[PDB]
């Protein structure tokens, strides 16, 4: 990030620091917990809303010392009374404006809002779960501000889990009790708190919808997937991801002695060893090396993060992961839930700053094998299998002589996003009770409100509906103002958290009540279906067939002679 947008940053951080204070009141209120009671506080909104809000609401032991790199601990019980009038840490990562380590390993938190403690009939209760590649994010309300949703008759709640290395390290020795996937063990006893505890706050524990964006749908499909929350919750949102995206997951056991070695670690490649050495490192030692841990090959080979959700090497009772996506498709209990799913009109959009950046990126497209799934693919891509699925590629995104940067990022929109729903759709339908699953594309753009992910990309001033470009219209942020009612703007931050609420509450995403809705049938997915439709959203709403079809047959038919992986 520039300069001068770091500067803008810093005034936004100040400027978002007095108007916390003005929006705080005074009607503090006392909650119960399983583990002790709860101070929280009434807010204000921009929008002269309220709302009650409990931040830094434990769910795990705090995850230090000897828990480092292991599920997590249910946390010690309090007899008095634990002010959560405040925001805990962040778990450790690299701040995206800043560049610096910040966080804490002292982050397993969440938080939980809602405009009336004491409703006369129990809530429909939405979890969100915050995206950021499982190496960024947090559940603070200068980026996550449940100011538009608690216009809705909800409850809301804001978990964190641990990122990066912390969270994710895995290493194959049994002994170790280091499997893999302790930030989404950590998003289970999250669930399960949730689960427990909704009814304190008005929520009905027999209607919660989890959803998140990106790393966070991932996430949510994971929580699908796993028998560990059989029955916990009751419709899902897939928002921009899933667990079958090539980002969502990797067999990184071999990391943690590459991470060791960056960090000085001298020895052998054994597992051990290697933990002993990461389990006395500083935290944010560990976290700063770890955009190095990636080789070129991997790199090369698309493989987005060095630490993720990963395949467990043996069972234990926390096992979240035992089999790969795909597989666990098969046997989901998510599967038998009511799903919406969807992307944004240009995902890969998102990339424009690193095409500027690295501008020999569009040369990739002169073959295509690098975006080859890897499951049929060589890792040093030139076999001629190799070459033939990514001619196919290159046809279905290369739209004239030479490759571009457009149509590097179509292309993009389409390996990280468009293709592994359509896999995952595919797939589910083949083992699902026949709950419906309903598609959006979000196609609404505007440069008069935005959210910082825009600002870590470096995309002001650049047209078009990218990645994480829905977040400034369910979530307020610091970067936000107040927009007339009249406004487009407005108008879409209702429409949306309508949409929301409406499906978290019936399970059917389509209301009258919702504005820009009275011509719309949207009717869920069918197995019979050639082609999807979706609601797509922008300045009307209009029921259309997804005008990515094309394309995402054309990925499809790479898996013609092995239609069994697909």
């Amino acid at each position: 990030v520039s300069l001068m947008e770091k500067l803008k940053w810093k005034i936004k951080c100040i400027e978002n620091k007095f108007l916390n204070y003005r929006l705080t009141t005074n009607e503090t209120v006392v909650a119960e917990t399983e583990y002790g009671k709860v101070k929280g506080v009434k807010r204000l909104t921009v929008y002269d809303d309220s709302y009650y809000s409990f931040e830094g609401i434990p769910y795990a032991q705090p995850p230090v010392g000897e828990l480092r790199f292991k599920a997590p601990q249910r946390p010690t019980p309090w007899a008095g009374v634990r002010d959560c009038c405040n925001h805990k840490d962040k778990s450790v990562q690299v701040d995206f404006i800043t560049g610096k380590v910040c966080g804490s390993e002292d982050c397993l938190y969440l938080s939980v809002y809602t405009n009336n403690l004491n409703p006369e009939t129990k809530r429909p209760v939405l979890v969100y779960i915050h995206g950021g590649g499982f190496i960024i994010g947090e559940n603070h309300r200068d980026m996550y501000g449940p100011d538009y949703f608690i216009k809705k008759d909800v409850v809301l709640i804001n978990i964190q889990y641990r990122l990066g290395a912390l969270g994710f390290l895995s290493l194959n020795s049994e002994d170790l009790n280091v499997p893999g996937n302790a930030g989404l063990k950590d998003q289970v006893m999250a669930l399960r708190w949730i689960k427990n505890n909704c009814a304190n706050f008005g929520g009905n524990p027999d209607n919660i919808t989890v959803f998140g964006e990106s790393a966070g749908a991932a996430s949510t499909h994971y929580m699908m997937l796993t028998e560990q929350t059989r029955g916990l919750f009751h419709r899902g949102i897939l928002m921009s991801g899933n667990a079958i995206c090539p980002w969502a997951n990797t067999q990184c056991q071999h990391r943690a002695f590459t991470l060791a070695k960056l960090a000085g670690y001298k020895g052998e490649d054994n597992d051990k060893d290697v933990l002993e050495f990461l389990m006395k490192a500083k935290p944010q030692d560990l976290i700063k090396l770890e955009e190095k841990v990636l080789t070129l090959e991997e790199r090369t080979n698309k493989v987005m993060f060095p630490f993720g959700p990963t395949v467990e090497p043996y069972q234990t009772a926390d096992c979240v992961l035992p089999k790969h996506p795909r597989e666990m498709v098969k046997t989901a209990w998510g599967n038998s839930i009511p799903t919406m799913m969807g992307n944004t009109s240009y995902e890969g959009l998102f990339f424009t700053s690193i095409l500027k950046q690295m501008p020999l990126l569009v040369k990739e497209l002169e073959t295509c094998v690098n975006f080859v799934p890897s499951e049929l693919a060589d890792a040093e891509r030139t076999a001629p299998e190799t070459l033939e699925m990514g001619a196919k590629i290159k046809k279905a995104h290369v739209t004239g002589e030479t490759p571009t940067a457009d149509n590097f990022m179509d292309l993009c929109s389409h390996f990280y996003f468009w293709f592994p729903m359509h896999r995952l759709l595919q797939l589910r339908f083949n083992h699902t009770s026949g709950t419906p699953v309903y598609l959006y594309r979000f196609d609404f753009d505007s440069e008069d409100l935005i959210n910082p992910y825009r600002i870590m990309r470096s995309g002001r001033g650049v047209k078009g509906v990218s990645h994480t470009d829905e977040l400034t219209y369910f979530f307020w942020n610091q970067l936000a103002k107040r927009m007339p009612k009249e406004s487009r703007e407005y108008k879409t931050i209702e429409r949306m958290t309508g949409i929301w609420t409406q499906f978290a509450t019936t399970g059917n995403p389509y209301s009258n009540e919702i504005e820009g809705m009275e011509n719309v049938s949207w009717d869920p997915i069918e197995k019979s279906d050639e082609v999807y439709k979706c609601l797509n959203i922008s300045d009307e709403l209009k029921m259309i067939d997804v005008p990515e079809m094309g394309k995402i047959k054309q990925w499809e038919s790479m898996f013609e002679k092995h239609r069994d992986l697909f």
